[PDB]
């Protein structure tokens, strides 16, 4: 299995923009208490916010919201909308090759690649930003991150300049891996309501073969032993594939590779899978798949 790697536009008027830079409380009088909240590296928290028709994990550093990751059926993401094409985006929006600011005094610029244009869109809009994901079949939005500068600059989803230095991180708190493997199964399943498709059922065994694969394999990611694994644990199935990733610090960029890759993005849209199991540990995400 191939393990991946890591003239203005106005402020929102509405929606999930108008979010960052307000306090948390405010989704809490709106949503009611988020569903699992959780810290994360760096002193930030994780509230996941989601129903039948939305889905949000919205990150905070000192009760502010400074993110939000948005999909489903029923978001306001404006100016822009789920399910609409990408390349109407560009028709009316300014958008940089080469985005570039500041950060606590220390200049950030990104190396935007062919891929990331397309289908990782970084966008300015106001004193904020959004990155947009867009499917490489379908050509339409799939989901939107809004965020500030010191998120953008904190997660790294886009090569840095020669010029630009990465930012040093602290220990993961224990919440962390857990939480991430559940942003992971429930990203997943969200990209899989986008195109019909029926949500995975998370299963405990293929979780262990999950995590052991990880920690046998950093001590290659072969299908002889996710195969030998299966057979080892008396787990009936019909077919299996597993996604991996390298290096990561996020599940939207982590997600966005995988979609981006026609050997990976068929595994998790994959009509015939009706189960999944995974891990993360540091760097690694890994996801296995099973047709009972």
């Amino acid at each position: 299995f191939d393990v991946l790697e890591n003239a203005e536009n106005p402020k929102p008027k509405e929606g999930v923009g108008t979010w960052v830079g307000k306090d948390i409380k405010v989704l809490t009088s709106k949503f009611g208490q988020a569903d699992r909240v959780y810290p994360f590296r760096d002193g930030y928290k994780n509230y996941v916010f989601k129903d039948k028709n939305s889905y949000y994990i919205v990150s905070t550093k000192r009760e502010e919201i400074v993110s939000v990751y948005a999909t489903g059926e029923k978001v306001n993401v404006s100016p822009l909308k789920i399910g609409q094409h990408s390349a109407e985006i560009f028709n009316h929006t300014s958008i940089n090759p080469e985005p570039s600011f500041k950060v606590d005094g220390k200049k950030y610029e990104f190396e935007l690649s062919d891929e990331d244009l397309k289908t990782q869109t970084l966008i300015k809009y106001g004193d904020i930003y959004a990155q947009v994901y867009s499917d490489q079949q379908s050509k339409k939005v799939l989901s939107v991150r809004f965020l500030t500068k010191e998120m953008l600059a904190d997660i790294e989803p886009y090569q840095l300049n020669s010029n630009s230095t990465s930012e040093e991180h602290n220990k993961r708190p224990v919440e962390q891996n857990p939480n991430q493997l559940i942003s992971l199964y429930e990203v997943t399943n969200e990209m899989r309501k986008l195109k019909g498709l029926k949500p995975l059922k998370i299963n405990s065994d293929l979780a262990h073969i999950a995590s052991n694969n990880l920690y046998e394999a950093t001590s290659e990611f072969t299908e002889d032993a996710l195969r030998g694994q299966l057979d080892k644990n008396h787990v009936t199935y019909k077919t299996t594939a597993q996604n991996v990733g390298y290096a990561f610090n996020d599940v939207p960029t982590l997600i966005h590779s995988w979609m981006n890759s026609d050997i990976h993005r068929s595994r998790l849209l994959n009509s015939k899978y009706d189960e999944m199991g995974g891990d993360v540990m540091r760097d690694y995400y890994s996801l296995i798949f099973l047709e009972k």
